[PDB]
């Protein structure tokens, strides 16, 4: 349950950059990301650069202006606001990780996976299998797929 975005058209904007990584990468990572969920739902996302965009994709360090601070290296990776406004629907990542687009350090596409699910009104899984399981866990991203339980969620808060 827990709320919900009351409609189907989303923006988003990715307010800044991880050095990790490189830019095109960093969009690649976060379409993709958006993408896995709207395959399995009504809802379309568009990436914004100029305007008033829904989900807000930060990277931040530390105690970072909300009530949810990060703690280095490791531990927490990321968080992120369900639907709502201003900060609502914001997702946020831990810049005191290495993000990549493969198994080294922390994959910024499934963990974005995660995040987007949260900003769309989902909580955790018991599904070891699931994305929206508690920890991370790198999967072969080439072969990632949304886990039954997964689409059961955002299926039953969307359509
Ligand atoms: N423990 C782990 O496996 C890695 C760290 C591994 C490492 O050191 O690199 N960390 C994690 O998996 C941590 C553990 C957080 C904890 O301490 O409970 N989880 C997190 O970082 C959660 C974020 C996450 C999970 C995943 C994931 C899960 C399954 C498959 C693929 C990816 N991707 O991102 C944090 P969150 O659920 O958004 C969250 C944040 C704040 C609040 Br308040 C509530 C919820
Ligand atoms: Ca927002
Ligand atoms: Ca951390
Ligand atoms: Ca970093
Ligand atoms: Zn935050
Ligand atoms: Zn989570």
């Amino acid at each position: 349950m827990g709320p919900v975005w009351r409609k189907h058209y989303i923006t988003y904007r990715i307010n800044n950059y991880t050095p990790d990584m490189n830019r095109e990468d960093v969009d690649y990572a976060i379409r993709k990301a958006f993408q896995v969920w709207s395959n399995v739902t009504p809802l379309k996302f568009s990436k914004i650069n100029t305007g008033m965009a829904d989900i807000l994709v930060v990277f931040a360090r530390g105690a970072h202006g909300d009530d949810h601070a990060f703690d280095g290296k490791g531990g927490i990776l990321a968080h992120a606001f369900g639907p709502g406004s201003g900060i609502g629907g914001d997702a946020h990542f831990d810049e005191d990780e290495f993000w990549t687009t493969h198994s080294g350090g922390t994959n910024l596409f499934l963990t974005a996976v995660h995040e987007i699910g949260h900003s769309l009104g989902l909580g955790h899984s018991s599904d070891p299998k699931a994305v929206m399981f508690p920890t991370y866990k790198y999967v072969d991203i080439n072969t990632f797929r949304l886990s039954a339980d997964d689409i059961r969620g955002i299926q039953s808060l969307y359509g």
